[PDB]
């Protein structure tokens, strides 16, 4: 399959990631975009991990955790908002710009400078897209992707919409373990600084976190990321995310990983991926 | 009775949140609720600071850290959505459901084997109750809180309408920097396992982190809560959010932070507070 599951339409961000991939598969849900792998109807698929905004997106994790899973790429995308209309496009003449709630909210600048134009609550933004070019009426405006611009034929009236560069969502393209395969990728992993990610869980003793860096830093092997958040149904116990720069075959990071499992309640090797840029 | 500034309007779960401090103050925007503090057109602000199923929320932590602000409280609201309906109302004889985006695609099982009812956007949970109650049809639910639900005299048809169990909002409850009063809450912070919170940021060395928290740990200091993100404002660094269980003015915590500030690039205290419970 070079079917990419992902959750969205058209246009969506999340299809933009699914794009540097291949062939987007869209799904209702995160739920639904593991199962397509898992059950075979896709081998791939890109979620979302991290946003510069929000945060990690822990049910995502919850996932990657349970499902029988393996990162093979990240890729990092721009939120960038468009206003966007009909040929023939106005914003002096509009009535509404629809959109996510969020996107509305994260435009708010726009709106309050422009009263005659009132934030309408959408489902998504590539639908908002999707009926600003259904409606024929060059009235109604949608805030989204130019790729949802590109795709229902509007045109941008306005880029970086809402205040804020810097909006940046990380996917992880993903595949089931029992295949690894980067062939069959649009564009193979820039793999120069390769890194790997795993979750562990500490039982919660004062010093347990110093005690599992150690087994990293002490081995010369630097860190990209780290969270916690607390375990649910093991008792006393947080979970952590850790990224970090190296190959899980490389000796060095095998002990470092070994060293860990000596006092981790669990470990879990979700992958050594590189880097698909835009 | 002393006025808490939150975002979004009566009913949300931010106003759930505002109330177990004072009387709340709805605005449009979190600057608006910073600002609002930040002169004195109220004393306190309830910011939401993460969810377990999204994580951190970055924007306001950034928010945070830019505001002569300081934490006076942290509670934690479980993010319970119900299904609401006019007196009379009936899932059998729904046609709609209104709700934010995202509390429609948390329901999403709700919707999926209800095939009837039509998953309907709208600006946020609280809203979507204000609309049903406003709008006199019987066909037309929403999902949202238990008081957004009350408030608008809205039966509850459904308790407990989510795909996962385990939905948690952790706020802080905020002040300005030189008005830090505790007296003018509603009720006292449970103070006995005070919780102390911070951020700073270091230059990217291999062991930095390790380093960071070999402050707290060859100290006796247990953490709460440890999360990394990518320095907006420096070229090569990092920012970390750390919490822990003590007071900023124990010899141990001071120790420790000293230490931290000996190579840290720049530490903030956030503060040092107690809990919330409802
Ligand atoms: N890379 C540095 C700093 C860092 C730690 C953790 C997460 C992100 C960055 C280290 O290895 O210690
Ligand atoms: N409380 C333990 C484990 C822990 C670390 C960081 C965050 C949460 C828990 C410690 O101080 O190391």
């Amino acid at each position: 399959n070079w079917l990419i599951a992902y959750q969205g339409e058209p246009g969506a961000y999340s299809e933009i990631a699914a794009l540097r991939f291949g062939e987007p598969l869209p799904c209702e849900s995160f739920d639904d975009v593991f199962s397509a792998v898992t059950e075979q109807k896709a081998d791939y698929a890109v979620i979302p991990i991290e946003n510069s905004l929000g945060g990690s997106i822990h049910q995502n994790y919850d996932l990657l955790l349970r499902r029988p899973v393996v990162i093979l790429a990240e890729t990092f995308v721009k939120v960038e908002h468009c206003l966007l209309g009909l040929p023939g496009a106005s914003v002096e003449t509009a009535t509404k710009a629809m959109s996510h709630p969020q996107a509305l909210v994260q435009c708010h600048n726009f709106f309050a400078t422009h009263p005659q134009i009132r934030a309408e609550a959408a489902y998504d933004t590539a639908g908002s897209a999707k009926m600003v070019a259904e409606s024929r009426d060059k009235s109604a405006l949608a805030i989204a992707s130019k790729r949802a611009g590109e795709l229902y034929g509007l045109d941008i009236l306005k880029e970086n919409l809402a205040d804020e560069e810097w909006n940046i969502t990380r996917f992880f393209c993903i595949a089931h373990e029992n295949n690894p395969d980067i062939s069959h990728l649009k564009v193979r992993p820039d793999v120069a600084r390769q890194k790997t990610s795993i979750v562990f869980a500490l039982p919660n003793e004062q010093g347990s976190l110093f005690r599992a860096l150690a087994t990293f830093a002490l081995r010369g092997i630097d860190l990209t990321k780290i969270e916690s958040r607390p375990s649910r149904k093991k008792a006393f116990e947080y979970l952590f995310y850790a990224d970090f720069i190296g190959h899980r075959e490389d000796q060095n990071v095998h002990n470092a990983l070994e060293n860990l499992r000596e006092f981790a309640t669990m470990v879990k090797v979700l992958g050594s991926y590189g880097v698909v840029n835009p």
